């Protein structure tokens, strides 16, 4: 399989090398671009404060990591026009910095002499994909595809099974999620958000997110019928989405709940639990979202009826287990 | 009209209780507690709060007493009510704090040991069940033992009644992301019957049951069972947020949901409004049960179809016993 | 070959009970835990056993009766009795109790386990003078003859095999130790009263509380030419799990930092229990280690004046599983002898 | 000299300003030198997550802050010597970002016009005070001074009562730290220290410190003779210091914890405890340090013996006071 290079070895970019040594992928990882040196990236590889230690070797070299024995080149260019795909071949870039999230930027892969990129966050208006909601609309001549937010993956999942099963008329959705590195340790300036700058791990802190917004890339019926926020709280990973949602079709919970039992059967990217469980069960899923049909709520007066869908998600080690299975096909093509 | 108190429960309510009426310099005096433990450790639990710093007042103790600012306050260590000896010191009104007499029922107790009225910190059935400057004006002289529900309740209600009142609301469904409480565990383990509350929750974002939404009813009538409920509980100390997604009876846009707020907090000591981007650190300490939060509003239109939703903060804590001590001091002058 | 002693009851089903039961089968050990008894019902103890805030997933499957679990397909009978006088021990056989409890920590008081049918007990905290071990430091001192046996604290387990390498090596005339370590149950979740500790009353997530530990105080029991000549206290703080001990040092020898971390080194090879790091790790790095203790050379230092020095060193812990380990390592040979 | 400047309007920064104000100094904070715009620092200044609301009204303009009613420029260069100090003639400038912690390095804000600089930070080998311990060697000719860090006001008036009483021989400190702003929210390149790279709260985390190393010029018989480090651990603020020493008389704790009651009598930057306080009490202190009497420890074996002595320090607020101390006589020489 094809050979791939990793821009950013954050967070993501990190968990993406783990979750393919995990499944024993075929692709090849032969080059990560940073923005520092060899023996800081072998540090934070090894050790993981969400996932406790690497399980395969990690040494370091001047300009490369070594991993379970094998040779991964490091280059370190803020501008990635001025990177070495080609050195060793690179020709799909997972890009995790968050600093290329949109179609002219990534260009700039194509440009070094990569042959198709894979963004690990929205930007903009491109084929966005939810494996297992959308990834039938792959093709053989994209070149540069999103992922979408961690969110989009949790969120997605669930209202494509209630839209198929019931319709969605309108709906509402709030995340309550883990911090990341977008926030702030202790008060201070964070860009432009104000919110951002404060304490992530002392604070509920409301936060945007398009998950809702532009949920049409992913699901195209629900094109401009869903909105939606985040609140950050203090756990590490480990997130939950709860949506409210009028639907097509009065429900009860049940029946709500086998259809989406029903949706999460033979569905590696979409769990199913009627445990109470909590945000530290979801770390180190290898799901990108988990129904919980135990905080299924039908509000019904009359008429009108609100219908609340909650689900889990590891917005760290789920989404990337959806973003290695978007990669695998994405590679294939 | 009464002017002194027995707390049964030094707890985090308990206490705070305390603290406010000092603050607010109240002429209602606190003459007598109840709890489990010794005064020296109660002592020690109200000069130094993890929460609101140290105590502004002097605080001492002896082998049963509180010496606060100067004053003495009874302590008796009494497991049941019926026996808490409450005409020693004259307590007139029992502000109760301990999770356990959550009934008309339990709290006749405090009566029959020689109190005249009860006021409990927490929702208990069907009474008279009061959010201050909602329903206050339902008080009357012959009321002896009243609710002054949960924090969320305070925090909902405002809230729920300005939009009601301007727009109608038809059906709703709330969730409070809120802080963590005594209920629940540090390390996990069994509490009780519940699932969830058995784990860590400085650890954990926690689904939890609440009844401020099923019971809304209790204080705002013509709301009885549009609402539902629940809460996430998440690891923060204190202060909170409840968010709450309606159809209401009129279309709406999000400048004049916030107007209707904003009038509706206008000289309302009970309800406040911000349209700062504030976080759940700067509710620490609020002097009101709610503050809706302007930034948050979001309309979502499908033609015909509308879903509104609002949010307030609230210091589950001090915020919650603000309201508390608001309708102590006019239940004390039925 | 005679069957060793093969079946085990744990009594106190909690932090560390569940960790014996997942340590025991992950290493496939073959003691079988054939009943637990706690205060509560299988389908909450079944729920917590599955579903770990520290250490995640349970590994095997879980299932539950009206009274039993059902782990990785074995039954195991579930008991609440809240007097271990009354704990029907004999109805399955078990032999040796892990008692985990808190609640039975004298020999007076564990062997109530014997009088409800046991055969040995091991208490997993401190238990007075009884005979207490910390594996690979001074288990040779366990014997046929031994029926109730303590394997001290989390912090004994850490502390001990530092302390050990260095008398041994050099000298301890005397020392300090400070743990900054992990909250626990016996802490409070928001402030309020618990029992007649005034710090343990405090909010465990929001503070550093000092606290009071005999780890040094009684390290007499498990190294005794040291007895006497170590006290120590802790600063608990908001870790979920995953604790450091640091011992400050008068030894009978002048040394350097690398002459320590050498001696140390040696000490730690061939030495299931305590490990060694030379890397600059933080405590979620010590989140399920297999050692007792896992000294850090990158924190050792010496402070010499003239005549006068002063030697620290410190070494990490996982005082739920990494102690863990250490008990199942004293079980396993406690029911060979 | 009355007109301030505040370098780096972080969380020293803005505290300075706060103590300022509630102490009433004729101290007039003419000037903030920061990166960012007025409107987030009014933000910033506005809402505390440690400390709660500004207990006075906040406005800003596109290049000011008005701060109960008074204008401050504020100021965005990211190199020093360029601030247009002498516009609002600021004269003392309290140098609090971090970037400047050496004489060579402060030099610039004289070069850009101010007359003193005092420094929030160990700086090397300079004047450092501190306050109630050694400002008495503050001198009318210092122009660049140091105040060295929190954890240094913290150990100084332990360690100066214990030497003038019993003589210190050798010791060696450990603080438990509350994270601050050189550490990481998640973990992720930090410069090339690796444990500052970890996520603080989620962690203990080992952290050198110069407190002890660096004691002797503050208490100069003490030079060479303490070492020490930090463990930073997941608290806000609100941090608390152990030494270890060989005193020169053998001693018992009741005599050691009257020594430094005395030492704290009548000292408003040294205070005494004997209450089981826990960290959070210490949040909002007025004093440098709160010796801690419950603490105590004395360990003895034939004729050696080691003595435990343990003080409490706000690492943010009650470091600030010190700092005020210190620039109001500063300002005045
Ligand atoms: N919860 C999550 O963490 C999560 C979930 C889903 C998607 N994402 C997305 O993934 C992307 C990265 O997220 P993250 O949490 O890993 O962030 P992170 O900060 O942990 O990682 C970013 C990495 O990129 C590096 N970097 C920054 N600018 C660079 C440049 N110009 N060239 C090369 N390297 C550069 C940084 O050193 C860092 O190592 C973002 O687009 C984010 O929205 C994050
Ligand atoms: N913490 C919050 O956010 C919050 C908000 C609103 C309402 N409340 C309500 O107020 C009440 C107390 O809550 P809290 O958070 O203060 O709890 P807490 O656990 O802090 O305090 C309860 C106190 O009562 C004592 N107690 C228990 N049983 C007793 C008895 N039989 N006699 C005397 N004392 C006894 C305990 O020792 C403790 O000091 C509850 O009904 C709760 O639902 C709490
Ligand atoms: N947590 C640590 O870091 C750690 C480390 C080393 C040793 N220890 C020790 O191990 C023991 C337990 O610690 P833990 O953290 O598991 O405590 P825990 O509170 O998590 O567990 C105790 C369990 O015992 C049950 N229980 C209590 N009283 C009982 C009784 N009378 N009969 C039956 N069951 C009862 C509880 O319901 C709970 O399930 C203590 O002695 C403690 O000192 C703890
Ligand atoms: N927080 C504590 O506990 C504490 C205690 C003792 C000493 N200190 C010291 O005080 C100083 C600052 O600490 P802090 O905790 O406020 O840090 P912080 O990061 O909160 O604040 C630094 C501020 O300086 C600004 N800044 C950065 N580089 C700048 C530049 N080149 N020009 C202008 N502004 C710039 C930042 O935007 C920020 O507002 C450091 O030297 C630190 O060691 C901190
Ligand atoms: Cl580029
Ligand atoms: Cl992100
Ligand atoms: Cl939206
Ligand atoms: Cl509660
Ligand atoms: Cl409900
Ligand atoms: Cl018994
Ligand atoms: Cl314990
Ligand atoms: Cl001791
Ligand atoms: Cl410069
Ligand atoms: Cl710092
Ligand atoms: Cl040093």
């Amino acid at each position: 399989m094809s050979k791939v290079g990793i821009n950013g070895f954050g967070r993501i970019g990190r968990l993406v090398l783990r979750r393919l040594l995990e499944v024993k992928s075929n692709i090849d990882v032969v080059a990560i671009n940073d923005l520092t040196s060899p023996k800081i990236l072998a540090y934070l590889l090894k050790h993981d404060s969400n996932y406790g230690p690497f399980p395969w070797s990690v040494d370091f070299t001047e300009d490369s990591l070594i991993v379970d024995g094998k040779s991964i080149a490091v280059y370190a260019e803020k501008e990635a026009k001025n990177i070495p795909w080609k050195a060793k071949g690179a020709e799909i870039i997972v890009e995790c910095t968050g600093f290329y999230t949109s179609a002219e930027k990534s260009q700039a892969h194509l440009d070094a002499g990569a042959k198709k990129v894979l963004i690990s966050a929205p930007a903009g208006e491109m084929k966005t994909i939810v494996y297992n909601v959308n990834d039938d609309t792959l093709d053989g001549n994209d070149t540069i595809v999103s992922v979408a937010s961690a969110t989009t993956n949790c969120l997605a999942p669930m209202a494509k099974a209630l839209h198929d099963s019931f319709g969605i008329e309108v709906g509402t959705m709030t995340t309550i999620a883990a911090y990341t590195g977008t926030q702030s340790l202790v008060d201070g300036p964070r860009g432009k958000d104000l919110r951002a700058s404060r304490a992530a791990a002392e604070n509920i802190i409301p936060h945007t997110t398009g998950a809702a917004k532009a949920i049409g890339l992913v699901i195209p019926e629900l094109s401009g019928k869903l909105k939606g926020h985040a609140q950050r709280v203090p756990v590490k990973t480990g997130s939950v989405t709860e949506l409210v949602s009028i639907l097509g079709k009065k429900v009860t919970a049940e029946e709500v709940n086998n259809a989406l039992k029903q949706a999460t059967t033979n569905n590696e990217s979409f769990g199913y639990t009627d445990e109470e469980i909590v945000s530290s069960d979801i770390i180190g899923s290898h799901f990108g979202s988990v129904f919980d049909a135990t905080q299924t709520e039908i509000t019904a007066v009359g008429d009108l009826q609100l219908v609340k869908t909650v689900a889990w998600y590891d917005n760290e080690y789920g989404f990337v287990t959806q973003l290695i299975r978007t990669l695998e096909k994405f590679a294939k093509l």
